[PDB]
């Protein structure tokens, strides 16, 4: 009893409220007609809107009441913490010194927010179930005593699954993968952080003018020639780090149909990630880093559509090297041990 109040407590001082506020004081009117959906999960919804004339993703999730929700039960206070701590911790290490990346998601702010669900949220799920088609439930039955969380994200691009046919060249593809394992190598040493969860629909590419983008690896600085796109990861439901030796995490040791799903090499991941573990999710194992930049690689080579020409002797060369990342990546440890001893990245 104590116990839950003090998780609530917990959450609501991530948010910086003193208890739950209404839908209103976060997605007031005219924010809320400007919202489109652009994804979900059994976790919840994802929209896209605008906020002071720049563009704002917003992942709504209920918690904390009875209802089943796509098929799962709500994520309790106590549950709902992880994401939260690890949405904040990786958005400032875009502003670190030692260890820094632009390579994840800024979280501009986390709300929880009670009433039931806004008509006109549930107006944009409609478009997004007649056009795309929808898994989930609609969720137009919740009680106007329901909790959410809202996390409002920095908008971070087109994912790349849907970035399957507008990539320009093979130095486009070698630019990604160096973005996506300097990324996780910062966050491996600043945070022991694993993501756990890196599908190519949480790899997302927005355009840039820069053509060098930076990163700090334990007080050294380097670049990646951005081949103007930029990378950002996204989605930490799954993800776990630490700091000063207390471990944050979703503990999925319950889960039974996490390690259950068929028909792509994803779905191994889960099952393969539990037996090196033994199914101790607290645990730093970073190599499961190292088995996501593998699937994703495997995308790399063989569902992706390139714009520019690929005979030329110098975009084989890179096909080549990428194959031999391919097929030597898995005899390393993590993403740092992959970023400065693999021969791809020198
Ligand atoms: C269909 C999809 N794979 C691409 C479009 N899509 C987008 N989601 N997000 C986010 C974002 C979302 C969730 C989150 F936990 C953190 C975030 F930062 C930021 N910018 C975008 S586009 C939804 C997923």
């Amino acid at each position: 009893s104590n116990k839950k109040a003090s998780d609530a407590e917990k959450v609501y001082g991530e948010c910086s409220q003193k208890g739950p506020v209404p839908f209103s004081h976060c997605l007031p009117t005219e924010k809320l007609q400007r919202c489109e959906k652009i994804g979900e999960g059994v976790f919840g919804e994802v929209f896209q809107t605008i906020a002071d004339h720049t563009p704002v993703a917003i992942k709504i999730i209920a918690i904390e009441g009875p209802d089943l929700v796509n098929g799962s039960h709500q994520k309790t206070f106590e549950e709902i913490l992880p994401e939260i701590i690890i949405s904040k911790e990786l958005s400032l290490l875009s502003g670190e010194v030692c260890n820094r990346t632009e390579g994840f998601i800024g979280l501009n702010s986390v709300h929880c927010v009670q009433g039931s669900y806004p008509p006109l949220l549930l107006k944009a799920w409609d478009h997004y179930n007649s056009t795309k088609g929808s898994a989930n439930d609609r969720p137009d039955f919740f009680k106007d005593d329901q909790l959410f969380i809202v996390l409002e994200f920095e908008f971070g691009g087109i994912d790349l699954e849907q970035m399957r046919t507008k990539l320009s060249s093979l130095a486009t593809a070698k630019s990604i993968l160096h973005q996506l394992t300097a990324s996780l190598a910062v966050a491996e040493a600043s945070l022991r952080f694993e993501h756990r969860d890196l599908h190519w629909g949480n790899v997302l590419l927005k355009k840039t003018s820069l053509k060098k983008l930076h990163y700090t690896l334990n007080g050294k600085s380097s670049t990646i020639p951005s081949c103007g796109l930029q990378v950002s990861i996204i989605d930490y439901t799954l993800s776990r780090l630490e700091r000063d030796g207390i471990v944050v995490f979703c503990d999925v040791s319950m889960d039974e149909d996490l390690f259950t799903g068929d028909g792509d090499y994803q779905f191994d991941i889960y099952r393969l990630m539990k037996k090196e573990n033994n199914n101790r999710w607290g645990e730093y194992h970073p190599y499961s880093n190292v088995l996501w930049l593998h699937y994703l690689t495997d995308k790399m080579l063989k569902q992706m559509t390139f714009k520019t020409k690929c005979n030329t002797p110098a975009m084989k060369q890179i096909k080549r090297k990428i194959q031999e990342f391919h097929r030597t990546m898995l005899n390393f440890s993590s993403a740092t041990d992959l970023l400065c001893q693999h021969s791809l990245f020198k």
